[PDB]
RNA sequence: CGGACACGGACAGGAUUGACAGAUUGAUAGCUCUUUCUCGAUUCCGUGGGUGGUGGUGCAUGGCCGUUCUUAGUUGGUGGAG
């Protein structure tokens, strides 16, 4: 439980990200990013099938979660405040990861690759 | 758009920029249109809003200048006249 609670989060900060409906699947185009995560709620069965077709084949895995709503503070564009409203953005389905660019909490998602998964 | 900012919806299962071809036009303005890529939450729309103005009004005004006015005039205090 400690790969999907606490060690990504923290590089979820300040990275290079994929947001929005002009670019949920604009950023797996990139031969520069790695371990991503992705939702397992999509309305169609083959868009994660599109998805998946990137990157299980490549050097890329996928984190699942369960949707991009629990995914929406987590994406950066807040919409929870002290005046605010519990949901005024919907989070992606994907959001990539392609520079950690430092070495705080990052050394449980590598042992998250290859103890298991290889 | 060079209409800041505030309000809600449209924004992650398809908001907003840009652009070649061509009948497009005054036009190598992608203006519009057919076709179709790219940009990355910046925005767009709805509502209240500043904003800009060689737009009005010099009879609402400030500054300034012009003039009788380049001629020798103007004024209190303090007494006196009323
Ligand atoms: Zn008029």
């Amino acid at each position: 439980n400690t790969a999907l609670q606490e060690v990504l989060k923290t590089a979820l900060i300040h990275d290079g990200l994929a947001r929005g409906i002009r670019e949920a699947a604009k950023a797996l185009d990139k031969r520069q990013a790695h371990l991503c995560v992705q939702a397992s709620n999509c309305d169609e069965p083959m868009y994660v099938k599109l998805v998946e077709a990137l990157l299980a084949e490549h050097q890329i895995n996928l984190i699942k979660v369960d949707d991009n709503k629990k995914l929406g503070e987590w994406v950066g564009l807040c919409k929870i405040d002290r005046e605010g409203n519990p949901r005024k953005v919907v989070g992606c389905s994907c959001v990539v990861v392609k520079d950690y660019g430092k070495e705080s909490q990052a050394k449980d998602v590598i042992e998250e690759y290859f103890k298991c998964k290889k």
